């Protein structure tokens, strides 16, 4: 008496596009994936001054949902034995062999758990001389692997060292082999020249066009741009592993696994995951301000959920991203914008649908 796609965007319109008015965001994506089936809505400019509208080959900035594929790319290489989470970073870039950060392990710095690494590098690391620098003169803080600080860093040396043992540069391991593994072919770490008319603006606070700065280890902690067709087809890959060859396969369910809890939430790798059902409350304590900006000791998982969910949240300078899904309700949502909106609007909007839809 509805048709599905109607009743799914009914509720994206009254969900996520009184957003659009509310924090004066030029563009937006939200998909949708339940059982196979995928919704696409568009809203709004892709860029302001080109007036050209969001669509379905609009490239955004994913942000720290970049982190993802960089813990799918260490997912494949772990399970292909190029490397094992419990190695050094000095096995493999060898200029940090026996140096005080060679002292902690891959799951921690993919996890965050080093002790000693802030949100961003230091400004003035650029190069890669600056970058290998900085990690040679790193020491030691806090306890390795009890403090979790949510860190560029820390996962960027984790991307690093995974290029390494694939022989490869980073930006080739994401271009040439996951994105095909995972069948995307519209996500980039570098936009080349004939898609940069796809690729939106991102806007700021005062809606000034914007896009994401180069910097040091970038492309793994912050620097993957993708459309939302593709993100779709990421969540499929996230939601039916079973349906993608072995190798790319282990690689999605080593996402997966919870290594640790900070209360209610499980950080696996790149994903944060949660115990199925999740209260609203639960998931924006996730992204609260104690919880992405400071240090927290993190406790051993004493009690594993049979059934879990898994979020993300990304933001650059101009775009904001959120991904989430749910395998137990096949099901799963991606939203896009050229502007960043509060982390609680996003994941409260997708909560709301998803817990909607029949
Ligand atoms: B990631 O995009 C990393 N991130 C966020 C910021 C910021 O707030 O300026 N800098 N780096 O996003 P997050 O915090 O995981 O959603």
């Amino acid at each position: 008496n509805t048709p599905k796609d109607q009743e799914i965007k009914k509720l994206v319109d009254q969900n996520f596009k009184p957003l659009l008015e509310k924090y004066d965001v030029p563009g937006m994506a939200v998909g949708v994936i339940q059982n196979n089936k995928k919704y696409e809505m568009y809203y709004g400019l892709q860029s302001v001054q080109d007036k050209k509208a969001v669509n379905s080959n609009t490239i955004f900035e994913l942000g720290s949902v970049s982190k993802l594929f960089t813990a799918t790319a260490g997912g494949y290489a772990k399970n292909k034995g190029k490397i094992s989470f419990d190695d050094t970073p000095g096995k493999y870039w060898k200029e940090l062999k026996n140096t005080p950060i060679d002292q902690v392990n891959l799951l921690q710095l993919a996890t965050y758990t080093s002790g000693n690494l802030a949100l961003q590098f230091p400004d003035e690391v650029q190069t890669d001389q600056q970058v290998l620098t900085f990690f040679k003169d790193w020491k030691p803080k806090n306890p390795i692997g009890e403090y979790r600080q949510y860190s560029n860093p820390s996962i960027g040396l984790f991307g690093k060292v995974v290029a390494l043992s694939m022989n490869k540069p980073f930006d080739q391991v994401l271009e040439k082999t996951i994105f095909p593994a995972l069948g995307l072919k519209h996500s980039y770490v570098n936009v080349p020249k004939t898609q940069m008319q796809n690729y939106a603006f991102g806007y700021n606070q005062e809606n000034q066009p914007i896009r994401v700065n180069p910097g040091p280890l970038d492309a793994p902690a912050y620097g993957v741009k993708s459309t939302l067709p593709d993100m779709l087809s990421f969540i499929h890959a996230n939601l039916n592993p079973q349906k993608y060859p072995t190798d790319i396969q282990r690689a999605i369910n080593e996402t997966h696994q919870g290594r640790y809890q900070v209360n209610t939430m499980y950080q696996a790798l790149g994903w944060e995951e949660f115990s199925y059902p999740a209260t609203l409350q639960t998931l924006l304590d996730s992204n609260s301000e104690q919880i992405v900006m400071k240090p927290n000791k993190v406790t051993a998982i004493s009690k594993e959920p049979s059934v879990k969910m898994y979020h993300k949240t990304g933001s650059t300078s101009g775009f904001g991203t959120y991904v989430v899904f749910i395998p137990k309700e096949n099901i799963g949502l991606v939203m896009l914008t050229n502007k960043r909106i509060p982390n609680e609007e996003r994941i409260k909007a997708a909560y709301v649908v998803l817990n909607a839809i029949k």
